[PDB]
Formats: structure tokens, sequence, C-alpha cells
């Protein structure tokens, strides 16, 4: 293959962009087709918006992080406008899905299931010594069979999902993902509502420093709430692993 193309290269002609799923800063995201019959998602780089290499580092990363619980890389097009193509999740973002007529009717059993699924994906990430840095419902995709996969739309880390040592020292580890995950759990159980209902960031900041944690969300299973508490332990080293988290969630799930 020529040097000016990636090992994962495909001709642009094999792709047809049909629907804009989101636009913005560094490019856009489209739902499309690969060779007509195969649905795909396509992230396109807004020229000059950021370095092509900078853009393409994400795909090089996904090359080493292939797993069924994570969005799979399909190919790339490295001639402007640069594209990164992945599989296509039909039910969109978890935050949006939890609000559709279907998502709203999801039982606590299904929710715990999806939580374990995400924990499973985070367990793989943990095993590979990678750090997500933005684990939230907004970065979780749902399939037509209602299965979840971790993603990162690459969108100042907004406080509410960011652990103390991260907000204060900029130090991110798999232990801060564990914290973010605890927050993700509130989104799941409340069908997508923003964490810390009615509190501004500095209020959340002052509360955590005092040792306070988020008020028990409405209708949240107390066992689930306590599991969230573990994710919010002061010392990063006292927070659990994702294998443990997946493990407990599977038990709550199989008990419901
Ligand atoms: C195109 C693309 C290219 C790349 C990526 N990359 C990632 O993730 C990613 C990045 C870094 C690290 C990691 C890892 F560590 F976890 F490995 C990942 C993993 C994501 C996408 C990417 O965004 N893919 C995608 C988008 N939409 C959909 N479906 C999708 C999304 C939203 C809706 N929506 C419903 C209709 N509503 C109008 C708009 C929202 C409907 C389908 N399915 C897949």
């Amino acid at each position: 293959k020529p040097w000016w193309e990636d090992e994962w290269e495909v001709p642009r002609e094999t792709l047809k962009l049909v629907e804009r799923l989101g636009a913005g800063q560094f490019g856009e995201v489209w739902m499309g087709y690969y060779n007509g019959h195969t649905k795909v998602a396509v992230k396109s780089l807004k020229q000059g918006s950021m370095s092509p290499d900078a853009f393409l580092a994400e795909a090089n990363l996904m090359k080493q992080l292939q797993h069924q619980r994570l969005v799979r890389l399909y190919a790339v097009v490295t001639q402007e406008p640069i594209y990164i193509i992945t599989e296509y999740m039909e039910n969109g973002s978890l935050v949006d899905f939890l609000k559709t007529p279907s998502g709203i009717k999801l039982t606590i059993n299904k929710l715990l299931d999806m939580a374990a699924q995400i924990a499973e994906g985070m367990a793989f990430i943990e095993e590979r010594n990678y750090i997500h840095r933005d684990l939230r419902a907004a970065n979780i995709l749902v399939s037509d069979t209602l299965s979840c996969k971790i993603a990162d739309f690459g969108l100042k880390f907004p406080i509410k999902w960011t652990a103390p040592e991260a907000i204060n020292y900029g130090t991110f580890t798999i232990k801060s993902d564990v914290w973010s995950f605890g927050i993700l759990l509130t989104e799941i159980v409340t069908h997508g509502r923003i964490p810390y209902p009615g509190m501004t960031n500095p209020e959340v900041i002052q509360n955590l420093e005092r040792g306070y944690r988020m008020v028990r969300p409405d209708n949240c299973p107390e066992e689930l709430y306590q599991l969230m508490r573990l994710c919010w332990k002061e010392r990063p080293e006292d927070r659990p692993t994702f294998d443990y988290l997946r493990s407990v969630l599977e038990d709550f799930f199989t008990a419901t």
C-alpha cells in the first residue's frame, strides 16, 4: 500500500453520508453507508480546525482498543476532509435514549443491566491501562438490541462528573473514571437527569470538600446508592475497580 495512506484506509467513494448526527467545533458526525448495504458512523475533520495528525490520533488509539463493549473502528480517509468511520449504534446516546418513550419505560432491572455492560467495557479499558477521562451518559451509545458501548465524542472538564483530585490537580486515572462512573449511575437511574439537581458547580465543589455527596436520587435503590458511594471515596486508591463494579451490578441485576 502507498506511504500516504493508512493501513485502515478506504476510498471515500465507498462511503455515502446521509444524516448529520451532530456538528460543531472540529468537525461533524454523520450516519451513512459503506458500499450501500452497511450502516456506518462518520466523524469528519473541519479543515484547519485542528491538526490532521491530532485528529487521526484518536483512530490510532481505537486500533489498540477493540472490544464489543466499545465503539469499533472501521476505517479512515486521510486526505482532506479527513474521516474516521466506525460502526453505527441505532439508538443514539444513552442520555437521549433514556428519555424516549422506550427509555422512559425501562425497568430497574434493565438499567442495572446496562450499567454492568458499561462497567464491563470500562473493565477492558482498565485492563489495557487506558483512561477515558470523560465517562458520562453522553458518551455511551445504545444499540437496537439495547446493548451499550463506550464512546468519546471529544467534547475544562465540567466539574459534576470530575473527581476532586482531577479538578484540583488535573490528575486523571482509571480511579477518576470510577468517580465519573458513579455519577453516570445517577443519570441511568434518573433516566438522564443532570447530576446534583439544581446545584451550580461551585456549590457542588463546596459540598464535596465538606464530605457531602450527591443526595440519593429519586427512586434510587439504596444498594445502588451505596455502590455509588464507593465510587466517590475521597482517596482514589479506595475506589473500587471496574471488574468489581461490573461484578456487583451483575448480582443486583440477577437478583431483580
Ligand atoms: C463516527 C465516530 C468516529 C470515532 C469515534 N470515536 C470514539 O467513540 C472513541 C474515541 C476515542 C476513544 C474511544 C475508546 F477508548 F473508548 F476506545 C472511542 C470509542 C466515535 C464516532 C461516533 O460518534 N460513532 C457513532 C456515532 N453515532 C452513532 N450512532 C448514533 C449517535 C447518536 C444518534 N442520535 C439519535 C438521533 N439524534 C438525532 C442525534 C443523536 C443516533 C446514532 N453510532 C456510532
